[PDB]
């Protein structure tokens, strides 16, 4: 069935696995040459994670079948994710479509922010709007990466009180730290390291967003863009 | 320079024009089966947007040069063309980039409603983080078509009170409609017919937003979901 | 059915058609700088002939299902036009494929040539692996352009002595000229203008094959490539 | 300088390492269903692939720099690598080329056969054709594996009668495989553990070309399809 216990991700595929010394030189794919000096490395490659998203979207088209639900994208660090999985996501319900089908997916933005270098403030800033138009629909929460839980814990919670019909977690990180509050999706590509990532429009500060592969910053990038 | 006379387009380049009776059957290209029936034809078909796009961000870049700026998407419609430029303009700028170059632009997001079936209901909504953090900053507005011009002359006389530095509009579509009250964008993509067009996240009434192509909605399209 | 019935097209679909005026500045798309002194105009941008090569690559499995068949690349101006046509090919045949599905065609190849400057030498050579292990099999010819027809009245000739099962024709372009024996293919993108084309492998004297865009060689072009 | 000691490698930057161990688990990305019951796992995905053929174009833009070059394609194994090389290779080129710029190579091809199942026979067949164009020019073969090391060592040996004036070497994959007899190429994508891989253009007896991955067929694969 379509999930419904949001945090818990009870029937979730297990996501591929980054082992904690995985990883590429930077000298083995393009990187903007301004951006070399801040970075360790390559953890993913932009062109796996796009490959992994087909599958998330193979995955999420197979969960909800041809149920209407709304998608929900978490600005804005979500946009690499967001952008592929909606490519994906319509072709593959577009190429198997029939003549009397109908479309699968709406969807929405939302501003939700709480990171001030590479730490959470313990705060969120949700940019208020009228979620009234999800009042008894199904919404898939598009999300880019689960560190401490608290972002997602804590819209999830602020999402109770529109009257959602139900609310499932699409979410393309997931990172292994101790600070981890328990928060797991029912949609995941990838379990990483302990490590902030930039590229794939995951910022440090707002710097890294266009970098194409999920890279780790290095101390000297962390400092020369600290708040 | 760097454009700054929002609406007057001063050295805006001549978009692609696209003939009044331009256009190609729907069995030329892949339409999804269940849109077929509420489309007249395909006016421009994806790949030659995504070609003009890249074009665009050609012509962005070359005035931008290195200058930092920020760009402003105006959702929901101009996702599809956001994302394309972002992609190329990374690309472009990057590909050219030097160890000692920088970042070349910020990103930022503002809904803006004001139509309902195909036309504007004469008002305009706005919801955004807050826009006063683009003080002193170039800011690029990414939006997907100018029909009467309303939104933008709106939307850009609200910006006035937040001091930004300069205001330059990028516009995927213009429609030679007798509506359009001149305001003109500093990039532009095409010159369409007057027609009410859906696809490459344009809508009517919310659907054929995942329509790959840019197209028109014939009347039992338009009839079958009024709002 | 199957097609077998080479040079009559039987139950070919119509192409996009490209009018004798239709086309584009070189201005409005990406153009190789030192391209464009030697070509007059854009007649069909690389998106065009992409999103129109994925339908003929649906129009082909819908006539052959999940019949196995051989595919003939005519080596080198085909070179685009096929592997793009794999690429869809194998995406739409694998999207829909069952467990017990079985893969779709083989691939081959078979360099053919004629031209000299913007004409035929009224002459044909052939170079490839021996083309007996097509006896028995079904076999599509994937074409760039037909002109005068020879190429193709005189390759299916010769492919008569193999035995092969059936031969149909996929071709990218048809030129609209007097010159036209009235070989028909099978499958065909576009009926374009009586004008000699370069891009998207499609060359002059080996010259603009990496252009990606269908353009026309101006006279200084064809005067300055000369052979 | 251009590479120009066929074997040797003697400036070859290092590949990706892809450990003994490394890979994924089918489940994690898009696998035909048919073809899921041959493999036992993904080695390099295809994203990942095409992120380090960009490198290698990058790689050769560097050592040829505007000297002209011709790029000599070994089929048919080589088919994916050689598209994926050309685009970004033309992308790389026409981005930085300037009005007074010129074409960066030619290209060509040749059919060359050796295996049965996933061996070698030990000999070679090559396509015959005059290669006397390539006479006093700088050739870039591109392959897409080296096994035992025949194939490469020789087609080089069977290229020095046609007075070439530079060989060099573009390999996407390199097998750690005791049979290796020590020929190194010029711009290598991945070292690979011992294992016959297929997917990227790469075949068993034909089959598995148009998987997207670089896969391991299993012994059920081997069996079903051998000879
Ligand atoms: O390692 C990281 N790199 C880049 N952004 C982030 C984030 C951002 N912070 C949010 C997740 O944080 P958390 O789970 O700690 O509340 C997401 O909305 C992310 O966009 C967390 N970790 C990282
Ligand atoms: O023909 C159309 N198709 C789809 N959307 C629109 C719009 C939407 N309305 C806005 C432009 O409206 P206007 O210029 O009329 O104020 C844009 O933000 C568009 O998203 C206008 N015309 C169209
Ligand atoms: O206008 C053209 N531009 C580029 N190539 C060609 C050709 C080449 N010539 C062959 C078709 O020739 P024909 O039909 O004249 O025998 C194809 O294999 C093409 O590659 C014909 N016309 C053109
Ligand atoms: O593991 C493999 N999978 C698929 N093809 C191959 C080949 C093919 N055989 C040639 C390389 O073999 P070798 O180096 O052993 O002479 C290349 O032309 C490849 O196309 C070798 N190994 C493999
Ligand atoms: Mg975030
Ligand atoms: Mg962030
Ligand atoms: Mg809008
Ligand atoms: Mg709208
Ligand atoms: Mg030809
Ligand atoms: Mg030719
Ligand atoms: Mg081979
Ligand atoms: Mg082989």
């Amino acid at each position: 069935p379509i999930p419904n216990n949001p945090g818990a991700g009870e029937n979730a595929f297990d996501p591929v696995f980054v082992n904690d010394d995985d990883g590429y030189d930077l000298d083995s794919f393009m990187i903007p040459a301004h951006y070399k000096k801040y970075l360790t490395k390559v953890l993913v490659p932009n062109g796996v994670i796009k490959n992994r998203i087909e599958k998330l979207a193979y995955d999420i088209k197979k969960v909800y079948n041809n149920e209407e639900f709304h998608i929900l994208c978490l600005l804005k660090g979500s946009r690499g994710f967001f952008t592929a999985l909606l490519k994906h996501l319509s072709r593959i319900h577009n190429y198997s479509a029939v003549e009397t089908s109908k479309p699968l997916f709406g969807e929405h933005y939302v501003r939700v922010k709480s990171y001030c270098n590479d730490q959470s403030t313990g705060t969120l800033e949700i940019v208020s709007e009228d979620l009234s138009c999800l009042k008894g629909k199904h919404v898939l929460i598009v999300e880019d990466i689960i560190d401490t839980g608290k972002t997602l814990v804590k819209f999830c919670e602020y999402l109770k009180k529109f009257e959602i019909k139900t609310v499932a977690i699409a979410c393309l990180f997931i990172k292994r730290t101790p600070l981890w509050n328990g928060f797991k999706a029912d949609f995941v590509g990838f379990s990483i390291p302990d490590h902030f990532v930039v590229g794939y429009s995951l910022d440090y500060n707002e710097i890294f967003r266009d970098l194409d592969h999920c890279c780790l910053v290095n101390d000297e990038g962390k400092k020369k863009y600290k708040a």
